[PDB]
């Protein structure tokens, strides 16, 4: 009877534990991923915490992960994770086949990965601070940004969502704001600010765009998730209280309407429902 659906998970390197839990995201079909960057896996469970399967070979070659961080579903159900250390991005199918890697030579450092109305990869690069835009097959279509404070450039951002209009939702997770573009990467606005009032970040992480267009945002040094409305202002709080977070990273919405986010501090996954 709380705001706490369920939560999966503790420390360690079996089946449905983990090590570094960061990456989460849903299938359409009812599942929810999530990568593990230290135990170089991903995990796959059903939309009530069940424990279907795992996959990940360790290491530096194609097919290998070594740093997956960000992971995101596609309408095909494809996993798609950005490995930070092998510099690209691995699609594998819904069962965990390695079919390809995008973004070789161009990504110093993907970090968080999203898909768009039009089945574009959106990749943000902690590295060269950018936001590329991909086909399925690895062609590059778009590309913005750079390091730096100003609303075109980015600090360190590490995850990405898109909305209903295929605008490109960015946490800046050392500028504590949140920046919002078009899908051809023009700036359109940001919110957030550092703090520990409603609407400030120390650290914003995981971030997912709900159907009415609420920004749903992961607070990684307040512990907390907020809810905004599409312009950026804050609504609400997800009420943690009866297993707080500590340090929380991805952040996904489920097929059936829970916001289930990666509780990395405390080696879980916990689904909540949400108001909006």
């Amino acid at each position: 009877e709380d705001e706490l659906v369920f939560r999966v998970g503790s420390r360690g390197r079996e089946k449905g534990e983990f090590t570094n839990l960061q990456g989460v995201s849903a299938a359409s079909s009812g599942r929810i991923v999530v990568a593990d960057s230290n135990n170089q896996c991903i995990q796959v469970f059903s939309n009530e915490g069940q424990f279907k399967f795992r996959f990940g070979v360790r290491g530096r070659s194609p097919g290998q992960l070594q740093r997956p961080t960000g992971v995101a579903v596609d309408t095909n159900g494809d996993i798609i994770v950005a490995d930070y250390d092998n510099r690209w991005v691995s699609i594998f199918s819904p069962e965990g086949k390695f079919k390809t890697k995008i973004g070789a030579g161009r990504l110093m450092g993907p970090k968080g990965v999203a898909v768009d109305r039009n089945g574009h990869i959106i990749v943000v690069d902690n590295k060269s601070c950018c936001v590329f835009t991909f086909q399925p097959n690895g062609k590059l279509v778009g590309r913005f940004g750079g390091r730096g404070a100003t609303d075109r450039h980015f600090a360190g951002p590490h995850f990405v969502a898109v909305n209903n209009k295929n605008e490109i939702v960015v946490t800046d997770f050392h500028n504590h704001s949140v920046k919002v573009y078009s899908a051809d990467g023009e700036f359109l606005f940001k919110f957030g600010s550092h703090g520990e009032g409603n609407g400030q970040f120390n650290a914003p992480t995981g971030v997912a765009v709900d159907s009415n267009g609420n920004i749903i945002v992961a607070d990684w040094g307040n512990s907390r998730i907020q809810v905004f409305d599409s312009s950026g202002s804050f609504l609400s709080y997800i009420n943690t209280s009866a297993e707080p977070l500590y340090g929380p990273q991805g952040l996904a919405l489920t097929s059936d309407g829970h916001v289930v986010v990666a509780d990395a501090g405390n080696h879980c996954f916990k689904a909540y429902r949400y108001l909006q």
